[PDB]
């Protein structure tokens, strides 16, 4: 007889998503109008290891039956709308 | 029979959105109307490790039935609207 | 027999949304109408080790039926509105 | 018999989006009316290790029926309007 | 038989989008109406590791029936409008 099956896995990864960032609004001395709208919107999303992993079986036997169904559905949706931004010096 | 197995999993990493960041608004001696709309929406999601993991079944069966099922159904909707902003100097 | 089965698993693992962040607003000697609006919608969410994990199983059965259904349904909706800003100086 | 699988993997990887980003707006002394709208929608997406992934199994049958569906559906949608911008000077 | 299978796989490796970015606007003192609509939609997207990586199978069986399906599906769609921008001077 005899059977022998060995996983070593070794996991060191670095998954990242807007890690690191700077971000200045300086100096304004205009004296006339000034607008800013920065950034309406700032999404990040991260996803990791999902679904089925590391999973064992042992499963011996002549006439057996299975029926797997696996699924996985990521929906988004960003929706946006900017409108009447007025200005005005003198 | 005399059936091994084995699974050694060593796990060392990093999953990150947004770690380090620097932010500022600064120096306004204009005299002059400012309006400034700074990041209106910001999201950060991280998901790990989800659904099945690391499970052991040992199950000798000679006429065995398995049905399974499994869904992972992930959804995110944004909405953002800026409609109206006025800025006037003299 | 004499069926073995061995699953050694360790983990180390950093998982962080928007952990470190130096956010200031600063320096307004202008005399002039200054109107600021800062994130208004900021949200950091993180999901781990969820639905089914290290669970073990001894099932020995002949002629055995197992059904199984598993559903994680995730949904988020997010809505934002900045309708109305209005900044004047003299 | 004597069957043996080993399976060894190590694993050291860097995955990133928008990892590092310098972002300013500066020095506005003109006295002239000024409109800026910044980046309006950034979204950043990270997924990985998804599915199915580091399972075993150990199922040694005479006459054996399995049966198997694997279904991923990732749909992003991204919808942006800038309607009515106005900037008058004088 | 002495059936002996090895699968030693080691990986470096750095998969990156917009990973280091210098962005700016700087040095505005013109006196007449200045208008900026920066990036309108940025997005960044990264995938791996996707669908079924690194399973074992021990299934010796006479005469066994497998039947397998496996489909990904990946739809990004993205719409953007920018219908009306005045800068008037004098």
């Amino acid at each position: 007889g005899k059977v022998q099956i060995i996983n070593k896995k070794l996991d060191l990864s670095n998954v990242q998503s807007k890690c690191g960032s700077k971000d200045n609004i300086k100096h304004v001395p205009g004296g006339g109008s000034v607008q800013i709208v920065y950034k309406p919107v700032d999404l990040s999303k991260v996803t990791s290891k999902c679904g089925s992993l590391g999973n064992i079986h042992h499963k011996p036997g002549g006439g057996q039956v299975e029926v797997k169904s696996e699924k996985l559905d990521f929906k988004d949706r960003v929706q946006s709308k900017i409108g009447s931004l007025d200005n005005i010096t003198h």
